[PDB]
């Protein structure tokens, strides 16, 4: 019952990690989804800042990765991705985190290629009229600031429930001195209502708001505005039948609303290509449903369902007179639509339970994606002017079935499991991957005219051990891409223009972990994490895959106190592919290894409180990660300059639980 701070997440059991993202994680994370995932073997990040990171798993990038929030997705409108995913996520409001590694499930949407992110709040439940309620504080070096507040009433038949955080810090300095452009503000508030009819019955409710501002040291441009607004409809009914165990509904809708500038966090580069005040404003309206039924009877869980998603992406931008210099902000001006897409899914996965010790799963699903071009005009051509756009109003279209087979062992000497898997996905192309590229593949029209789908087929493999004083994990994948979707970068008069083609790659790599009790106060563990990637139709490797890494974790306890230290060791990146990458990064040097060592500590004080401090960086290391991105040089980055890491950091936090 000794508390601890979290400096590293096993595989509970095979391909899948579950998390709860509100124990304190040594590596201090800012607030978006990506920094809570760096505590788990597998994951990389693309620093932009300070906040909002760009997750990248087992080599992978973007959509590959299958991130929603309590079943349903919110996406991005920023077309480099400054406002991705993660960044609309604060995992403090969620209590449970859970991945699934690969291509290995169908019942949480298409093209899951690389592994699906699961951030969910979970149903409240009264033995009678009661109200629980969580709240915690969190003060750090630069500013670092981060409050967070759970609260529940109920009774037998319903509840109410809220969350809400507020976080925020300023520039961080790196470990040679140096202020890092990268403050950021987020606040979240969520509701839900909750009526609980008769104990085999749910409806809920939820609404939330949400806002944000960061500043960005390896962009041209910072996130003024990260508003989001929220409604969802969730509906369960359990013991149908005696076969039919559950059925379950649900409604989203997720409206993103973003702006990026370049003069209220920071003012304009005089030598820049924008060295006025530009903004651009962009939203994402999206909505979505699922509607699933579990059936079990005899050995076998089955999961039958649905799903549906349609979202809607428009612009804007500012007009800017460079001798009235009368600038007209972007918000009178009328909205530009210039995309939507539609999904239509119907899955299911099956679960055989034969005997004690053997387990065989398997999954498909029949996805039906489509999407429609209304930009009438490209800013392509002489300095870029509008051009007539060659795809305007076209609809392009595709039926793309998925699945996997897994089947897991248990050995009879030992508390062995072994496991191995067979997966194949393929994924529409993305927003980013049809719409940003300023170029398509030679000879295109455009990009969303010739971008095919990327199909990748994959195998997956590992094991379990948990042993008395012994817990280990390990976990592979070797797997080809068709098709794997590759941005490349050029410069030429205006800028440095992207281009997206679709070529054909080999990838591998792994995880393992073990953590060992020496004795009763003694704790040892760590972990390691590889990936590898090659581009078959050039004989090179693969862009922006994240240099070989382990971590060792050492802790003492005695039941109401905790100490560990913990060592974090990065190998370099020779494995490059100098400029291509994806729509927010390119490779263009070799890294640099590296050591990063650091300290925490937790105290139960009493029931309901406990404290946790740490620093991070012990040792003031100055370094910089290999995925991460150039500065902007209006901030004085130079060459090729990544961003750098943070140097020595110090935090604290007290949990509060009444």
């Amino acid at each position: 019952l000794a508390p601890s701070v979290v400096t590293g997440v096993a595989q509970s059991s095979p391909l899948t990690i579950v998390t709860n993202p509100k124990e304190p994680r040594q590596p201090v994370p800012a607030s978006d989804g990506a920094d809570y995932l760096k505590t788990i073997p597998g994951f990389a990040v693309i620093r932009n800042g300070g906040s909002n990171g760009d997750p990248v798993l087992r080599g992978m990038f973007g959509s590959r990765l299958n991130i929603l929030t309590n079943g349903g997705m919110m996406l991005g409108a920023a077309p480099n991705r400054m406002d991705a995913p993660t960044s609309y996520i604060s995992p403090e409001t969620y209590d449970k985190l859970t991945v699934i590694k690969g291509p290995q499930t169908v019942l949480w949407g298409p093209g899951a290629s690389a592994g699906t992110i699961l951030f969910e709040r979970e149903p409240e439940r009264f033995g009678e009229l009661g109200s629980r309620v969580n709240a915690s504080l969190l003060a750090g070096s630069n500013g670092r600031f981060d409050k967070v507040l759970d609260a529940a009433a109920g009774n037998r038949l319903g509840y109410l429930r809220f969350t809400g955080n507020h976080a925020q810090s300023d520039d961080y300095e790196d470990g040679a001195g140096n202020t890092v452009p990268s403050r950021w503000k987020k606040w979240n508030g969520d509701v839900a209502v909750g009526w609980t009819p008769d104990e085999d019955t749910l409806i809920e409710l939820t609404a939330g708001k949400g806002d944000g501002e960061a500043r960005y040291a390896g962009r041209g441009m910072d996130g003024s505005q990260f508003k989001r607004e929220s409604l969802g409809l969730r509906f369960v009914k359990s013991n149908v039948s005696d076969v039919l165990e559950k059925v379950e509904a649900q409604v989203y809708y997720n409206y993103a609303d973003h702006i990026m500038d370049n003069f209220r966090l920071r003012t304009p580069d005089p030598s820049s290509m924008m060295p006025m005040p530009m903004a651009s404003q962009v939203d994402r309206r999206t909505l979505g449903g699922r509607l699933a039924a579990t059936w079990r009877w005899d050995d076998f869980k089955l999961v039958t369902g649905v799903d549906a998603m349609r979202n809607e992406h428009r612009a804007r931008g500012s007009k800017y007179d460079m001798m009235t210099d009368y600038y007209t902000d972007a918000d009178q001006f009328p909205w530009s639509k210039d995309a939507v897409f539609h999904n239509y899914g119907a899955f299911g996965e099956l679960t055989w339970f034969a005997a004690e010790r053997d387990r065989l799963i398997g999954g498909l699903r029949l996805d039906r994606a489509s999407v429609k071009d209304y930009r009438q005009t490209l800013k392509s051509g002489h300095m870029g002017h509008a051009m007539a756009n060659p795809t305007a109003n076209d609809t392009r279209a595709d039926t793309l079935p998925s699945g996997f087979v897994r089947y897991e062992h248990d050995l009879a000497d030992s508390p062995t499991t072994l496991y191995a898997g067979l997966g194949h996905a393929e994924r529409f192309p993305d927003y980013w991957e049809l719409f940003s590229p300023k170029r398509g593949p030679n000879g295109s029209v455009n990009a969303f005219d010739k971008i095919k789908p990327e199909k990748t087929t994959q195998l997956d493999f590992g094991l379990q051990y948990n042993g008395d004083k012994l817990q280990a994990w390990a976990s592979g994948y070797v797997g080809v891409v068709q098709d794997f979707i590759l941005f490349s970068y050029r410069e030429g008069m205006m800028g440095s223009s992207t281009q997206a083609t679709n070529v054909d790659a080999r990838i591998m790599g792994g995880e393992l972990g073990a953590s060992y009790q020496l004795t009763g106060n003694w704790k040892t563990d760590a972990s390691l994490a590889y990936a590898w990637g090659k581009n078959s139709s050039d004989d090179r490797a693969l862009p922006q895959i994240p240099p070989l890494e382990a971590r060792f974790g050492l802790t003492y306890e005695e039941g109401d106190w905790s100490a560990g230290s913990l060592w974090r060791v990065v190998a370099p990146q020779n494995r490059i592919a100098r400029d291509q990458g994806n729509v927010v990064g390119k490779d263009f040097d070799k890294s640099a290894g590296f050591g990063v060592f650091s300290l925490n500590g937790a105290y139960r004080v009493t029931r309901n409180v406990k404290l946790s401090a740490g620093v991070d960086n012990l040792f003031d290391k100055d370094y910089t990660e290999h995925l991460n991105k150039a500065g902007d040089a209006g901030f004085g980055f130079s060459a090729n300059e990544t961003v750098p890491e943070p140097g020595r950091t110090f935090w604290t936090k007290v949990d509060f639980s009444f």
